[PDB]
């Protein structure tokens, strides 16, 4: 099964996904240069006072925060976007050291770590019609840095130890994302894809261009999940991204000048 290693990772993906050297893929190298400021871009809205989550789960190859999606209550609309999206869930991807993790590059420049917050397109009425759909779903990118602590972020940390190993979950309720969005909703926003298989063509991608903090202990946190499950050698939960993908026939636009 696919997965980041030698024998399984990003290179080896297009044999079982061939969507893989398609012409939408991401994550891809953000060049803010050549990144056209388009004054037609609406601000984002984001909508996450009602949120609620569910469950964290460790799937194998990150964490996810999963939230009741089935009312409308934390949706993500503005932007580049036409109409309404509904959160679904969270997850990061991020580094064995501070010097990588990132999935986007901005001027090559890879972040530790990455959070994508992952939105459906309400007019396709659930998440796995959504992703069969060029405009199905809105992924919210922020990328995380190493200085200061994010108050906001901790209690996910806390809870990573019980769910340690691959499959294991467990309740996780009350986690209000708003505490993971930096000050500044300036984005960059380009058409993509999944990062992960299976890769689908369907992301609107809205990667903000300030990063959130998060201390070096937090992160090392993150290190210490398994990619394995429980009574399996030891494989750390690190390097979880994948690179930068051909751009092709894509123009990035800003939201900012
Ligand atoms: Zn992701």
């Amino acid at each position: 099964h696919w997965g980041y290693g030698k024998h399984n990772g990003p290179e080896h993906w297009h044999k079982d996904f061939p969507i893989a050297k398609g012409e939408r893929q991401s994550p891809v190298d953000i060049d803010t240069h050549t990144a056209k400021y388009d004054p037609s871009l609406k601000p984002l809205s984001v909508s996450y006072d009602q949120a609620t989550s569910l469950r964290i789960l460790n799937n194998g190859h990150a964490f996810n925060v999963e939230f009741d999606d089935s009312q409308d209550k934390a949706v993500l609309k503005g932007g580049p976007l036409d109409g309404t999206y509904r959160l679904i869930q969270f997850h990061f991807h991020w580094g064995s050291l501070d010097g990588q993790g990132s999935e986007h590059t901005v001027d090559k420049k890879k972040y530790a770590a990455e959070l994508h917050l992952v939105h459906w397109n309400t007019k396709y009425g659930d998440f796995g019609k959504a992703v069969q759909q060029p405009d199905g779903l809105a992924v919210l990118g922020i990328f995380l840095k190493v200085g200061s602590a994010k108050p906001g972020l901790q209690k996910v940390v806390d809870v990573l130890d019980s769910i340690k190993t691959k499959g294991k979950s467990a309740d996780f309720t009350n986690f209000d994302p708003r505490g993971l969005l930096p000050e500044s909703l300036d984005y960059w926003t380009y058409p993509g894809s999944l990062t992960t298989p299976p890769l689908l063509e369907c992301v609107t991608w809205i990667v903000l261009k300030e990063p959130i903090s998060v201390s070096s202990e937090q992160v090392l946190k993150f290190r210490k999940l398994n990619f394995n499950g429980e009574g399996e050698p030891e494989e750390l939960m690190v390097d979880n991204w994948r690179p930068a993908q051909p751009l092709k026939n894509r123009q990035i636009k800003a939201s900012f000048k």
